[PDB]
């Protein structure tokens, strides 16, 4: 049960995180156009992460 | 000229990358629903990355 499938559940996990941390740092920065962009980004990166959770 | 602004150009850079690498690994995996999800994800993570490039 492939190690390629787990590594991808893993990257998708970590991208779900980075995008939240980035989102957070961009609020701090009142870089708010870009905050908004990263909110979307985070929300599709949990959509993917959870797509991966299921199928895997 | 804040180190908070550079760290965020940096995370956004790296997320642009991970999503491509993830996208690639998910083609390999013929996990194609999820490939499609990550293509979007990549494409908004370059949209953000380049939002950051400008303003910063």
């Amino acid at each position: 049960g492939t190690k390629q499938e787990k590594t991808a559940l893993n990257m998708a996990r970590h991208i779900r995180s980075q995008t939240l941390t980035l989102l957070e740092k961009l609020n701090e920065l009142d870089a708010d156009e870009q905050a908004d962009i990263c909110e979307s980004l985070h929300d599709h990166a949990d959509e993917l992460y959870r797509s991966c959770l299921a199928r895997f």
